[PDB]
């Protein structure tokens, strides 16, 4: 179960690099310079890395600072091969963005975190990165006076549609990818599900610039299925990149290493992904234990492709398995994807066997063979 | 506190007629003929009553029996003055609708859930009915292999474009509201919430026919927040009905009555639905708990009214304070209003004021003020 | 991986019986016979069968029916060699029980709940049962004032004493086990987790004579951690049964087959108990889904005990690798089994190297080596 | 709605001095000195002020440093008449309590645990402290193999019944109170609930010296009923001590201020204090949100005090109301405070009444009158 770079896993730098800071402890690890990152990364197998603005610059950086700091970023990913396929802007930890970088009620706040994520859209294209990532982790509030949504909305739209403005302007090909929070680090958080995230973009002025980074945890902080969302973003047209990680329930986001959590969402993720051919990064948005040292976080990262592996290669053994096919039949999936009445409304109002003549009792006592299926599906994640 | 016909107070018949069935326990109450129950509710103050097919009309009855259940229900609301604004269908409770109506595997079960809808919405016009509620309690799964997400989606898109092909053929002027639910019966169902629900909409054939009838309980078991869902879809220009009721958290759905389970989300929605001048039903789908006889059902009923009411005057009274007033500009409310950059993306570009030279120090030091604002909100609400 | 006596697989009969009404929805399977689920279940390999009172004998059954219905339970017992290792009464089902059984309000419900309760532990004893479940689905209350809590314990310990006296009184061996429940069919319930439920045994005027029987579901609808509550249970030497079945996070009780919803939980359970060495029923309390039909019933139930074996296997083999044995060692399992201060409290306020010369940060610099411990435990559950 | 020095209101230094670092972001407000803290407490009416150790004497501070700290805090808690009721130790921020302190698996770690402890326990009687609160934030784990829970509840015993030794051989007077939390930061927090930590406290070497210290918030986030949790303590004699917030359901703990959050089970949460006569201190363990600045602090701290008090006055109000009176007895909760047995075993066995001659219809048809009894309790919380 080696990754190789077909897999395109991706990290951020701030995954295997987060010190281990939470609401109650200090750092746990020394911080790493992305340059050595990079080179770990790569050794694991990983394809590809990602960064926020501030990961790869520190906040306040001058001029000659700035280009230095990318010099020996752009000299690790040539020396490993590595890639740069996302990159996003950090509006959530200085002070400054306390109530929201684009929804901030200052408009001052608003304006200038408009002008950081653009120049830091300018640095992304210049390393190669295809998807710009937006999480408004501080958009939303802990009190209901706060945060009129309906305007904070309307300048959420106005921020996306200023920044398509200007990757049109500039004539780059790189799409914008919103992720979806609930909760955490405001009380609640504004467009908190992919469900959200969907429909919020089909009001923007050039929706087709837009779709969504969906994360495990994240969903399952509002107790949704994972699965079921990246279906429907699938659905859409919509599923730009991913954050893959687990999380046990609904609770604080734990970032656990992906395959740890709901381990039977995981397989019937990684089963969706490869069904579906998502052909973006698998990328890691997660955090190694505080608990854990330097050789740790890289056992986590490895984990998380390890993970990704094998529960590919019981998804695809499962789904090639003709006692499994047999039941997909037995259990009806094939009727479920075909048309309800490709005949027409007419024909459908005029078909007695759909109302008149149809023996409910005789459809109701059908069983749907679920349980059977299941326990073939748990029978192949186990390799049992 | 006494309601009037301006206030647009609905039930559901199966709201104050439910028999206190739960999945441990048998009934606690008798059926109630609905000509009872709409003599007590106008009695109390309502103003309408909303039905599925199987509340007003028993399943399989004989065209002669369904005339004479009309006939009386009819002269149950002319003597009394009370509407019907929405109907809806039953695609739950019979055993064929056990893994959907709409979505089911077995097709014929899917074209037989379309024909009773549309018997149904034949009736809701004829009883003057503005709004059919979709609720798809039954579409979803408990395994993953049981249902593909996407071919679900398909059928579900298929199933509303047919029904707005119907309404739309017949010159009927009702519209759909599709109402989101995330769990239970089924173990995740599809489109689980607000969010959802909208971008399913916007795939749609003829999406302006289609809106959202959210409910409190719902959006609260996903553990989301109620009113944040409601201005979305206000911000959509979808609220076409809402669902009011009580829920405390995350847990089974408890429907308690309006005013209990979150009082301060209770709150806040009002004030959003006063402030947005919503002008839809304000109907109660709850459930007058099971530990009542018939005389705490109606005493449930009314209190459901009297919550409204007495939220609706301290919302107003808060708005309407000029020291809250005061406190709003003080929290920036007016500035989150303003549009961020009306000057242009090359005016932002070129502003020095919104990034070479912000003082971003400065701004971080300046205080909310959320908490004062907060405290004069929770004086206001509980009057002191 | 075939069931055999020595697992002591059980179930109730109210679980493969369960005809699949909810709270949306009427049955989908006729009842079964006690009969026919006996001989089903020792089929597929269980060796026991538990009961309510009201399950084996309709409520209100005559002498002679009451007589009829054990006489042909007790042959169909004798048949298969199926065991009776423990019963529970219904106090939930009847309107009667709306506001409880031992702690309703109402003082004449409460006896009849403890009439109710002692002949049915008298028919208990003769069927051969070592533990009598207590499950107060119906003590507690969906709003403030309905229910004094202080009140309602001294009730629930009245009740529980007196049931104490009626067992030593008749010379009874048999044992009584409290089953935590947080909420439904009550908003909340009393002694809603496994420590309320020890904390509260303590209490009682003969602590010895009870237990707990903790079931995987209840625990996970408050979002506790199974394994960690039945450990506290095991530490305080009262896990007198359990009750086995999946749950997917915090919503209503699911009931799913044991190995669904949270698997990694169910392989941290399994480990637990094997290496505790429990030794009491491996019960399953769980409902086939209404999906189903009778063949899916029988394969619902099947998957139950497969899953319990397979990851017995997956658990016993994570112990036994040398290379896991290591890690633990790695992880410092060992050191958390010794005593902190065996030495005393005067040798340890002199202990230099525990304070005054303790290096903090050389101790805060080993890594936990947690994540490599976990991965080893993610490839010996999916067999990689 | 003042607060007077009766209303024994008192606050951690760690409340009103929290800096705003949440796990995405940087301080948004300076540190607090002790002692303006103290200086400004007092001024808002707060009685007392609590501590961990870290918080008075910054850690590795030097023995002169030490008596400075301590001295300037004296003469703040002299200028002002301010007490100190309850400190507690910092087992959790310092990198070498990433594993726990009193159950760490390292060995030396937990020895330098109970050090650090017994150094404070000293400070805390020498400034009058009555109550020693234990939060075990670190003891629990992310992973199953990392943490044996028999083993670390014996190291947790072992602890605690080390400190319980230490005092009594001090002849000090002080008691301790375990405050549980279900989980953050730890994935799982060993004592989870207020019922674990009572079951835990009947094992100890000396009981009487242990109870709770539970925590609104704490109990909230695994969605059990707070009032439900601190009628049991009081029923066990076991509430030594309380912290004060709200707390927006199942997700990261908030720490908003009191009387936000679920405002009606502060409201009845206030009652059952009230009504029981607890006499400990009403401590506000909040943190005023980052989005506010110093003045919004001292807001958000007098409003903790505000609501408490308002809260007070309404539920007095209410077990006052000759109306409420009668809808107590109309809904039985005098019976409910009835021994249901009082004749005994013998005398209830031969009770008719009670079994053979009991009408379950009649009892079953009585309605329960909750919901008009919650109506009344409504109107006075709101004032209507
Ligand atoms: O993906 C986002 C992550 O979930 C958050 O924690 O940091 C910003 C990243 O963009
Ligand atoms: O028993 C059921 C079978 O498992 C399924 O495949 O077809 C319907 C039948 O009723
Ligand atoms: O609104 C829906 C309600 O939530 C459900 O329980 O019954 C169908 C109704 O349409
Ligand atoms: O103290 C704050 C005030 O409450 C707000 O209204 O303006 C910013 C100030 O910093
Ligand atoms: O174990 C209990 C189960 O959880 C409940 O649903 O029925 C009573 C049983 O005793
Ligand atoms: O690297 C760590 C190792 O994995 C553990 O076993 O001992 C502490 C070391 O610091
Ligand atoms: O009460 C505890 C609080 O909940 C925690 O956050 O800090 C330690 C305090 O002792
Ligand atoms: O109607 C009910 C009344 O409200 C209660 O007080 O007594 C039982 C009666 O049945
Ligand atoms: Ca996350
Ligand atoms: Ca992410
Ligand atoms: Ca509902
Ligand atoms: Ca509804
Ligand atoms: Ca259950
Ligand atoms: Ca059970
Ligand atoms: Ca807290
Ligand atoms: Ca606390």
């Amino acid at each position: 179960y080696q990754p190789t770079p077909e897999d395109r896993f991706t990290f951020g730098l701030w995954t295997v690099g987060w010190q281990g800071r939470d609401p109650f402890g200090d750092a746990t690890r020394r911080a790493l310079d992305p340059v050595e990152s990079v080179q770990r990364l790569a050794e694991l197998g990983a394809h590809g890395v990602t960064f926020h603005d501030d990961d790869l610059i520190p906040f306040g950086s001058s001029d000659s600072e700035r280009e230095e700091h990318v010099k020996r970023f752009r000299q690790a990913l040539d020396d490993t091969g590595m890639k740069v396929p996302m990159a996003t802007t950090n509006l959530f930890t200085h002070p400054v963005f306390k109530d929201g970088g684009f929804t901030a009620n200052d408009r001052d706040v608003r304006r200038y975190a408009l002008r950081k994520t653009i120049r830091n859209i300018d640095l992304a294209v210049e390393l190669g990165a295809e998807t710009y990532v937006a999480w408004g982790g501080r958009e939303g509030a802990e009190s209901g006076g706060a945060k009129d949504v309906r305007d904070a909305l309307d300048r959420m739209k106005e921020a996306f549609d200023l920044l398509g403005e200007y990757v049109t302007s500039q004539g780059y090909d790189i799409r914008f990818a919103i992720e979806p929070k609930p909760n955490e680090p405001r009380g609640d958080i504004l467009l908190p599900t992919v469900g959200h995230a969907l429909a919020f973009i089909e009001r923007l002025e050039r929706p087709e610039l837009y779709g969504v980074n969906p994360e495990v945890g994240h969903e399952q902080m509002a107790g949704l299925n994972f699965p079921h969302g990246i279906a429907q973003a699938l659905w859409a047209g919509k599923l730009f990149h991913i954050d893959l990680n687990g999380q046990n329930g609904i609770k604080y986001d734990q970032d656990l290493r992906f395959g740890a959590g709901d381990l039977r969402a995981a397989f019937w993720l990684v089963d969706l992904l490869e069904s579906a051919g998502y052909s973006g990064p698998r990328h890691f948005d997660f955090k190694p234990p505080r608990t854990e040292d330097f050789d740790g976080v890289w056992a986590s990262a490895a984990g998380c492709m390890r993970n990704y592996l094998i529960l590919k290669e019981r998804a695809a053994a499962f789904r090639a398995d003709p006692e499994v096919q047999e039941a997909l039949r037995a259990s009806r999936l094939d009727e479920l994807a075909r048309p309800t009445a490709a005949d027409g409304l007419q024909a459908l109002l005029d078909d007695r066997s759909a109302f008149e003549e149809f023996d409910v009792d005789a459809a109701a006592a059908r069983g749907m063979a679920f349980e059977r299926l299941d326990q073939l599906a748990m029978d192949h994640l186990l390799g049992a």
